[PDB]
């Protein structure tokens, strides 16, 4: 399973992200290209073990523009790291949130195109994010967006968002919540709140309702309103991503085509739905 590489090719350089049995740092890989480096200290149990080899053993199987790419593992010695393709800009919720209004409509759709041509990868390689989120899409400086973060319980687990199953709920499509039914078109449902997030350049997903406040207005058929300067064609989109049913959500296939069809057809994107306001400011 994957490359072994020797600790003298690595160096850790700078904490990027942390937890309490490891960290992720950025680095530089001379087999001299910079790597993001995730760890796991010593005293790991069998399934931290399992969980860490795992994320890399699935990242391994993996080949596309979309998808986080594995440089390779130590194992054999202690820390054991997992080092990756690095990814300048981090993570697109944060990434937005830190340039709000700084991108055109056709580069936020740009993002979306990809995130949808990684999920419909994974989907047909047969694999169930669970935890597709704005959050877990990384970014670099030819503005690719990438998905991350694999594995299996150790997903959710990981996740702050995700609260008790266990689950980030405001992502998570109903039957998912409900009888704990993921799959691809449960990641449908969580793509649609990721456009969202895009669009509106990293809202909270429903503000502060709560996490019951929102499966209630779900249930009652309520759905996110259109972003502000968001193109109708991006807001019904989305909006059929978040069908009750799950039979009558877009599949990924049908998502990327839509979103290759407005792309090079960009004036598609022009066209705008409306924006009902929060606020009436009067002038005489
Ligand atoms: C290596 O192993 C893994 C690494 C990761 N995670 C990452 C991968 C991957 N992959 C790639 N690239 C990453 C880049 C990151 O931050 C870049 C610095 C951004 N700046 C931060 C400061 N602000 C103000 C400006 C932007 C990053 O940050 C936490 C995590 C990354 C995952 Cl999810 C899983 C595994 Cl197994």
């Amino acid at each position: 399973f994957t490359t072994e590489i020797h600790p003298s090719c690595v160096t850790r350089q700078k904490v990027i992200g942390a937890g309490e049995f490891g960290e992720v740092y950025k680095g530089m890989l001379k087999t001299e290209v910079p790597v993001a480096i995730k760890t796991l200290k010593a005293g790991y149990t069998e399934k931290q073990r399992v969980d860490f080899l795992g994320e890399a053993g699935i990242m391994g199987q993996f080949s596309h523009h979309n998808i986080i790419r594995l440089e390779g593992v130590i194992s054999k010695y202690k820390p054991m790291m997992i080092i990756t393709e690095y990814m300048e800009n981090g993570a697109l919720d944060k990434f937005l949130r830190e340039k709000d209004g700084e991108f055109s409509v056709l580069q936020l759709v740009g993002m979306l195109r990809g995130i949808a041509a990684g999920m419909k990868y994974l989907a047909n390689m047969n694999y169930v994010h669970r935890d597709l989120a704005a959050r877990n899409i990384l970014v670099n400086s030819n503005l690719v967006c990438k998905v991350s973060d694999f594995g299996l319980s150790r997903v959710l687990e990981d996740d702050p968002e995700a609260t008790y199953g266990k689950i980030p709920i405001r992502w998570t499509a109903p039957e998912a919540i409900s009888y704990r039914k993921f799959t691809s078109a449960s990641d449908v449902w969580s793509f649609g709140i990721v456009m969202w997030e895009v669009m509106t350049y990293g809202e909270r997903p429903y503000w502060e309702l709560s996490n019951h406040e929102v499966m209630k207005a779900i249930n009652d058929g309520f759905r996110l309103p259109t972003p502000m300067d968001c193109p109708s064609a991006i807001y019904q989109l989305m909006m059929q991503c978040w069908q009750q049913e799950r039979a009558r959500r877009p599949k990924f296939a049908d998502i990327v085509s839509i979103l290759d069809k407005l792309i090079r057809a960009p004036d598609s994107l022009k066209t705008l739905a409306d924006f009902d306001p929060r606020v009436s400011i009067r002038l005489p």
